[PDB]
């Protein structure tokens, strides 16, 4: 292998304590908006959002903002609540030892442009050779153009690349789909239907599949 790319969202990063903050806000400035109550605002929001679900624009939380005229903007979300970005214990120690050992490193994410600012906040940005969202390609996981233009500006052949996410439908079959290894992390003891090349818990798990072996 000359490559490891991961996903961002579930993978070395969370936003839920964000989001956790934030959807009250979201119900409030809705309900004061639409004229209803603050719960009626949280089902019609939740209910736009399901009902998105796997297309270009669910992956963005502007295009909700957007899409109910709120006064919010994710990056300004971003900025001022940076600490509500938790970034997994096992990240940091993998990325190092990762670039030490000479991987090229990507991001391959269905998210828009403020993927690239979240990176940034988290202090996880210059350990990236190349970051690749859905905003640079037009296009979201598991389309094959977003992996091969990552592994493109990598300089590297799909089969010399591993993709680490965790979404079997964006990550797993996305990645196999144009020829690289498929790894799922599964986090949370969820059903991973017998897809991927292999299955970790945590990234820590990355050193025993790929060896020690420098590139
Ligand atoms: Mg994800």
């Amino acid at each position: 292998m000359k490559a490891v790319l991961f996903d961002i969202d579930g993978t070395i990063l969370t936003e839920e304590p964000l989001i956790m903050l934030f959807l009250p806000q979201v119900y409030d400035k809705l309900s004061r908006k639409l004229g209803i109550s603050k719960d009626e605002a949280r089902e019609r929001f939740l209910s736009e959002i399901l009902g998105r679900r796997d297309s270009y624009d669910w992956h963005d939380w502007n295009f909700f903002f957007k899409l109910f005229d709120l006064d919010l903007k994710y990056e300004e979300l971003l900025e001022r609540y940076p600490h509500k970005l938790q970034v997994y214990p096992d990240t940091i120690p993998t990325l190092e030892w990762l670039r030490d050992t000479g991987y090229k490193l990507g991001i391959v994410t269905s998210g828009p442009k403020y993927q690239r600012l979240k990176l940034k906040l988290t202090g996880l940005l210059d350990y990236f050779d190349v970051v690749i969202t859905r905003d640079d390609v037009n296009a979201i996981k598991p389309e094959p153009k977003i992996f091969l233009y990552t592994i493109e500006r990598l300089g590297v052949e799909p089969g010399e690349a591993v993709m680490v996410g965790d979404s079997l439908s964006q990550d797993v079959y996305g990645a196999k789909s144009v020829g690289m290894t498929a790894v799922w992390i599964n986090r949370n003891g969820d059903r991973g239907y017998n897809m991927a090349d292999y299955e970790i818990r945590t990234l820590y798990e990355l050193r025993k599949i790929l060896g020690g072996e420098r590139v």
